[PDB]
């Protein structure tokens, strides 16, 4: 969830918003090894439940992420089901565990190529034209995060906006990113300069890949 | 309904069968001006009730068909009602009044393209990979005509396989179709020659598109 005013220039200015839960256990082997855990589901939970609490009456706010890439556990069907009961005019979204679990009421898959299947097991990321009619499927498709725009990149973005456009059920996706995550360093001659992973000393780091 | 012998060999050699009724008024203004008369659901019924009759115990025959290209009336929502009453075993299909009316178990279009849409007024054609995908809509897809073969033709032939293959929903089609109708003539030498349309002096005719 962002700083409070971010809802407030939304509202006024006009975007949809998705609001989301601060639960991101990326690192995690597997991905629900604390999601799916019982143990966990309080402090999950007050994440979840809290947002709502605060920022229900934004109107810019019209769908409820469960959080991010945390695989698919127990946890996010109770709070799916906890929000779908406390606020039943939005919808629950989130991409763990497949894109398309009980835990999500649109199909929210990230990078899921417009005409190419990517079969990986347990968590097969669709061509997302094939993902709609998938058989006893009938759910919409956004995707969550497309089009990485990393260096020179957003390469085959026509592609996709062309399907979302003849598709009925393809209703769009969100961009990753807006910004570039650089941080000002400067030099000995008091000159500044975009530095990435590892420029600070840190290590292990992923260099370029927050940008 | 075809000569009886070809359900006993379709049966003895393996081929699964759509048997269809004897009913097409294509050339009706507008095309289902008779099929939605109340006064012509005797002629049709007796021409849908008695192929059931004949062929029910023929396991070659797989999905009965209603007809063909006689556009979308009750009589045939009255008949698509009647077999599924008297024969729960087989699924019904029809094609007339966009391919997708309540009067068939199968949506199943003809020459309906892989990708490019075909928005015709009141009965569109959809790209069948679109086709499926449509809000609320669960059927099967199994295009009855495909692949016009006509002259040098059957160009993009691979671009609907590679559909089928892809598509679970997608369920394959029958093509358009097996044998140039021509008939032989012989010309002053006693020589033997094929011809179509306009050759016996018929008029008005459509040419080698018998072919
Ligand atoms: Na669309
Ligand atoms: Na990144
Ligand atoms: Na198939
Ligand atoms: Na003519
Ligand atoms: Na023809």
């Amino acid at each position: 969830p962002n700083h409070p005013l971010w809802y407030t220039l939304c509202d006024r200015y006009g975007l949809y918003v998705v609001d989301e839960a601060n639960i991101e256990t990326h690192g995690m082997v597997p991905m629900n090894r604390l999601t799916d855990d019982p143990r966990w589901l309080p402090a999950m939970s007050e994440r979840v439940t809290r947002m709502v609490q605060r920022d229900r009456n934004h109107p810019s706010v019209i769908i409820w992420s469960l959080g991010d890439e945390s695989g698919h556990g127990a946890n996010h069907d109770a709070l799916y089901r906890w929000i779908k009961s406390v606020d039943p005019s939005r919808p629950v979204q989130y991409e763990g565990g497949g894109a398309d679990t009980t835990a999500t009421d649109i199909i929210c898959p990230m990078y899921a190529r417009v005409d190419e299947d990517q079969p990986f097991p347990a968590v097969p990321k669709w061509s997302i034209k094939k993902w709609l009619s998938l058989p006893g499927e009938t759910r919409p498709l956004i995707l969550c995060e497309y089009a990485h725009a990393m260096g020179n990149s957003l390469g085959g973005f026509a592609k996709y906006w062309q399907a979302f456009r003849q598709y009925p059920r393809l209703q769009g996706g969100f961009v990753w990113d807006w910004v570039d995550q650089s941080l000002i360093k400067y030099d000995e001659n008091g000159n500044p300069w975009s530095a990435y992973g590892g420029d600070f000393g840190d290590t292990p780091n992923d260099r370029q890949f927050c940008m």
